[PDB]
RNA sequence: CAUUCUCUCAUAGGGAUAACGGUGUGGCCUUCUACCUGUUAUAAUGGGUCUUCAGUUGUAAUUCGUUGCAACUGACGGGGGGGUGGUGUCAAAGCCGUUUCAACCAAGUGGUAACUUACUUUUACUUGGGUUUAUACCGUGGAAAAGCCUGGGCUUUUUUGUU
RNA sequence: CAUUCUCUCAUAGGGAUAACGGUGUGGCCUUCUACCUGUUAUAAUGGGUCUUCAGUUGUAAUUCGUUGCAACUGACGGGGGGGUGGUGUCAAAGCCGUUUCAACCAAGUGGUAACUUACUACUUGGGUUUAUACCGUGGAAAAGCCUGGGCUUUUUUGUU
DNA sequence: AAAA
DNA sequence: AAAA
């Protein structure tokens, strides 16, 4: 019948995607071991393939045992459903670290509820999007974070000084009052049949205040949650933008950021999800670099990776000092650590001008940031001589960037960290008994590692290249204006 | 070439569905031929098949000259654009009936064209949507005439007295400057690649203001032209809904609705686009039933073919009236018109209390406003005892009406309107020598006619049974309810 | 000037091809209808019944938000013109009847009929999806007849292929 | 406790099952290119070159928005510590060099190392099959334990 | 998920 | 197209 077919085929997709993302785990770690038998020869430690350990909690956790016999489940579920007695299990929660917030409570359901979850609140959020706010860019499938970030890039820009307000809900999901959500469901013309609003109590069954974390209900529950807050955010006339808890207001006026104020407080006090003052920043204003200010004054605001100012969009700090760990963390994974073991049996000790480790290490690092992309096809794609070409790098995830000297400043680090590392892999091949400082990747100063690298070519292409954020960012912004917000992010779904 | 090929395969498809078109035309005119002759007898006119006039005006027009070669157009389309010196040929403008404002000339453009637009206005639409307010219901694949009359219902239902502004601008799209379009091309974060903007002045360049009428691209244009205007009625606190040119606006407070009407009038003087006096009501109240107003007042608003009023959403009288017209005429069509005739050779005469014109009206109607489902579905579907009900009739182009009372009076007048039409049939049946007075359909009274109606079978199904709006209307809330105003609507298109 | 296939100097021009595309009805599969009752060895099949909403009562749960069940009550087919009765008041209005006229707009017009391949125009749609017997459509093929020009061509009917 | 197929009392329980699912590389088709130069009867293949942005100049169209073309100019790889020179000043700051240290965080810490199956969102344009090879389960061999057949560990084969 |  |  209609229902268990549904279920019967969410429950197969969901089954199947787990097993192909298993297998393909399974794969890489066999190939990564390799690859790493490879590089620390002798030392290298022994392939292990980790199953999830909640796998064992439950048999109906298993993807394998889903797929199994997923048909019989899928009939249960339906039966219980029309009865009006179904009741997911209990999840596996799991203590995911946040040691920005001390620790957060996770939970990952049973694959048949999790199908179930997710298939209802595709159901309301078909039936209801048109009723959320434009500027509820929180989970949904029409609007993205980079959607967000282009609004509030162009109203900044637009004007010289902004009155900002951020504003952070403490413990968000897991003060929901229940009393809150089942009046919310007969308001603002929501459309929410008797079959999913009984799943929804369902699924808040088992506590008796917040959503569940971890599932696809909760998405559509936060979201339906925040429609008075936005009517009245945007009946005040402020701009703003909500992406989950977090809540960023922007005005030209002061009255109208306090009244937003009031506005969060009494949403708060209506819903009991009180603001935690260490994550809210308050009420500030966004003026230029050297505008002088009457009130607490902030140049530039962070939002979601982003670090937004009047003048331009910038990556956000944290995020530059992850994307700073990964690249020199990759150069010393494929350059120093090797040679720090205690034995060198089985490596590959560079002579004749070959450093394969150092290949090894550029490419790594032209796949994080590039892609795979070499400066030829980027350079193709800008001129006009091509039409295709894929972003899916760490850039991908910032597309909006227009902050060209920050990445002039982290082309600039990428560079000199190349050489600090390479001279350091000098100094311990020297100490290992090998000199070859006049080779070719030591001998090169700081100033002409681009040039050279660029010169050299190995296979008919040059893998050496030194990758660069302009040019990647150059052709980041030819793809945004002929291919569309949706087609930068389109392979990166932005789950943050 | 990437260009190429979706070029051929949109003027393909649209060839290919213009194609299905006529041969759906000419099927159902010889059907109905034959229909109408067993209906007139030996005075029914013979069947007329009518290609469109424009089809020989050029080739290109004609959708099987295009299906014929489309290789060869999109190839010289696709060449033309590359070189920048495509520019499409002149379209066929008629003169479409607007007693309402006089006449309005509607264009016609070819079939290459015509394709090239729609497929420009998808990539436009596609990757600037996200841009454009959450409150312009036209011209959207996200967006439709429903979600605005939701959205206003909620709103009124909200509260009590509200001041609202209705504008209609005086020609919207035929007086719109070019030299504001090309400014609004680098404003508001839109994605335009030069390759579209120059489509876009190419579709502008024949005339020197305003923008054509006919094809898509004129859509995407007019709903880009009004984003200023939009973004300062949100920016004023104002909730607001715009329909192509057709504009309400309210708000609770009168200072704001007197900013929205100088809002309106600079966002005029900035684009040339005069509104209309005579369509605009201006500034009026929105008061309930029988509350005392200070300043113009009104209880109803006409929005779309809906009648909104504070308590309840109900048909626009002028569509009561075409719904008046078209039963009223389906069943003069198919009882006293054929008796109207100089002779009544040919034509069946009711007899043993089967008058089979009597049904084939009752199934017209009820295809007219049910489309075809009988009461026993409709009755299963509200009992739950199923789950799949279509809805493609007049109801189902207004979904959101909530006003009983208007649907009890519209049942009311279809029994009392059958009940007449039956006498007027008996007497013509009288006056050409035959009497029937005390036969099945023309016994009945005014207050049986339903009843017995009802307990009438044929061929084990109730053909006989006189369609309801209430039951319809039932069934509508509940699809409501169950599915989501987009699949109530999804076959019947409301679009325009 | 095949709407089919193909070629190219490719939004145009050649070639050969007689099918190309589409409709109503029916069969098969696939869901999708509670109950009652016809006919057969228990399944087809025929004839019927009900489904909704609101309130109250009682009842069973509820994680107390809410929900199910049972019984009653109520709602569930417009308006206008004319005649007339009862009720209502001091007299009315009003209310409740009953009779008569009508295709609708028209509860209207200065006036009142027509129309659906219509009308205008924000304005307008037909059966749940595939699978093939018979019916049959647009245009193009051919076979016949006719009526014109020329001495083969044009036009009109019929037939056949698509079928 | 096949992750395969099948049955049902169907979010659980049976049956037989030897394949099931997936990865890297290659081939093939189909696209995503300009230019120069190697080799062959004119096409493959090998090796190189450039592509971007802004301004100015002049030119051609423009439906006056703008666009094209040509030539120049300019931009196009961070920061910190130490030494040192020149410039700058009344003296400085500052600016311009040059030399040296460092894997990153670190322009930092009370202190400086470690780490990627980690910590707290991604890996090459899409299908099509030679060889490589993975998870889990069957098999066949060996071994090491219990029992007198079972358990455990390795090797081989089917997927392949 | 609209032009024409 | 949307989370564990
Ligand atoms: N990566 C994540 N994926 C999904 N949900 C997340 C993630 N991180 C946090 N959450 C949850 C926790 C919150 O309910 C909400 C995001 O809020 P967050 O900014 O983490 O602060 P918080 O609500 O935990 O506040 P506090 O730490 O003060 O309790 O979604
Ligand atoms: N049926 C239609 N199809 C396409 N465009 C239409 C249609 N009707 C109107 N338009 C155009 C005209 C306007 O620019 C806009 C809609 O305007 P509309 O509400 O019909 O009034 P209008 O602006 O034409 O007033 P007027 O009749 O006085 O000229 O789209
Ligand atoms: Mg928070
Ligand atoms: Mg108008
Ligand atoms: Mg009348
Ligand atoms: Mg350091």
């Amino acid at each position: 019948m209609k229902l268990e077919q549904q279920i019967q085929r969410v429950i197969l997709e969901e089954a199947k995607a787990l097993i192909k993302d298993y297998h393909e785990y399974h794969n890489r770690v066999h190939l990564e071991s390799v690859r790493n038998k490879k590089r620390l020869g002798d030392s290298a430690p022994d392939k292990k393939i980790h199953r999830p350990n909640y796998w064992s909690f439950d048999k109906k956790f298993d993807p394998f045992y889903v797929k199994s016999n997923y048909k019989s489940i899928a009939r249960s579920i339906a039966n219980k459903i029309e009865n009006r007695t179904y009741l997911p299990n209990e999840p596996f929660t799991k203590d995911v670290p946040k040691p920005d917030g001390g620790i957060r409570k996770v939970s990952i359901y049973q694959i048949p509820d999790a199908a179930i979850s997710k298939l209802f609140f595709n159901r309301l959020l078909a039936k209801n999007r048109h009723r959320f706010s434009s500027f509820s860019y929180a989970y949904r499938n029409d609007r993205n974070v980079h959607f967000a970030i282009q609004d509030i890039s162009v109203d900044l820009k637009k004007n010289e000084r902004t009155f900002l307000a951020e504003f952070d809900f403490s413990d968000f999901f897991g003060s929901i009052s229940h009393s809150f959500l089942n009046e919310q469901f007969n308001e603002n013309g929501f459309y929410i049949s008797p079959e999913e609003k009984f799943i929804i109590r369902s699924f808040l069954r088992e506590r008796k205040v917040g959503i569940p974390q971890g599932t696809s209900i909760s998405l559509f529950l936060a979201n339906l949650t925040c429609w008075k807050l936005d009517q009245d955010l945007e009946r005040e006339g402020v701009k703003f933008s909500r992406y989950a808890d977090d809540t960023i207001i922007w005005s030209q006026e002061y009255s109208k950021i306090c009244n937003a104020f009031n506005i969060i407080t009494n949403f708060s006090k209506s819903a009991g999800i009180k603001i935690n003052p260490k994550k809210s920043e308050g009420i500030s204003l966004l003026t230029k670099k050297g505008l002088p200010s009457e009130i607490t004054s902030k140049n530039n605001l962070d939002f979601l990776g982003y670090t937004l100012s009047v003048e331009n969009v910038s990556i956000k700090e944290k995020s530059v000092k992850k994307i700073k760990k990964q690249i020199s963390y990759i150069l010393y994974r494929n350059l120093i650590q090797p040679l720090k073991k205690t034995s060198l049996a089985g490596q590959t000790i560079p002579a004749n001008d070959r450093d394969k480790n150092f290949l090894i290490a550029i490419c790594e690092i032209r796949r994080y940031m590039y892609g795979g992309l070499s400066k030829s096809q980027i350079k193709d794609y800008l001129s006009g001589r091509s039409n295709r070409l894929y972003f899916k790098g760490i850039m991908s995830f910032y597309p909006l960037v227009n902050d060209v000297e920050q990445l002039k400043q982290l082309d600039g680090w990428i560079v000199s960290v190349i050489y600090r590392a390479l001279k350091l892999r000098c100094q311990l091949l020297s100490k290992w008994g090998y000199n070859r400082s006049h080779n070719f990747p030591f001998i090169l100063d700081r100033e002409d590692i681009v040039d050279k690298c660029s010169k050299k070519t190995i296979a008919g292409r040059k893998l050496f290249e030194i990758p660069s954020f302009l040019l990647i960012h150059k052709a980041l912004q030819k793809g945004l204006q002929e291919s569309g917000i949706e087609k930068i992010m389109n392979p990166q779904s932005l789950n943050y």
